[PDB]
């Protein structure tokens, strides 16, 4: 079945909030969804995040969600760190159903997915944040190139 065995994923999860929010594949559903991956014991991911953040708010109204997901198993201390980090936006944490990890094969941190409005996953492996390809990507799909991407 799914997967391969028989597990239900990607099909609409939901998740925690950093707050304690439930925040499911609903919240996001009808606009497409990025998710990226964001840890405590990541580093490397904060040397972009702040460019996640200009991403977000240079793009705010676009019709993306940044939603990000936390394997972390630590939720006190990563919910108390993204609050002392900043890193507000749109959040979810796993904690220990790991088992989505290794569905998408994620690693590293961050790890960068997009899907559908309706919350079709489109792109197991799309474009990191600080990767310029990506904001291409935006422009285009969102029909906002200049003529194109580098006006001509």
């Amino acid at each position: 079945m799914s997967l391969r065995s028989g597990n239900p994923s990607a099909a609409s999860f939901s998740y925690p909030d950093i707050n304690g929010k439930t925040v499911s594949l609903a919240d996001l559903k009808g606009k497409y969804i990025y998710i990226d991956v964001w840890a405590t014991w990541c580093g490397p991911c904060r040397g972009e995040l702040p460019a996640l953040k200009e991403l977000e708010e240079k793009y705010a109204g676009k019709d993306i969600h940044f939603v990000s997901l936390s394997c972390d198993k630590n939720k006190k201390a990563w919910e108390n760190m993204v609050t002392k980090d900043q890193l507000k936006g749109i959040q979810l944490h796993m904690g220990t159903d790991r088992t989505f990890m290794d569905a998408y094969l994620i690693n590293g941190i961050p790890r960068f997915i997009l899907l559908d409005r309706d919350g079709k996953i489109i792109s197991a492996n799309m474009t990191r944040p600080s990767d310029p390809k990506t904001a291409e990507k935006f422009n285009e799909l969102l029909g906002l190139e200049g003529h194109h991407h580098h006006h001509h």
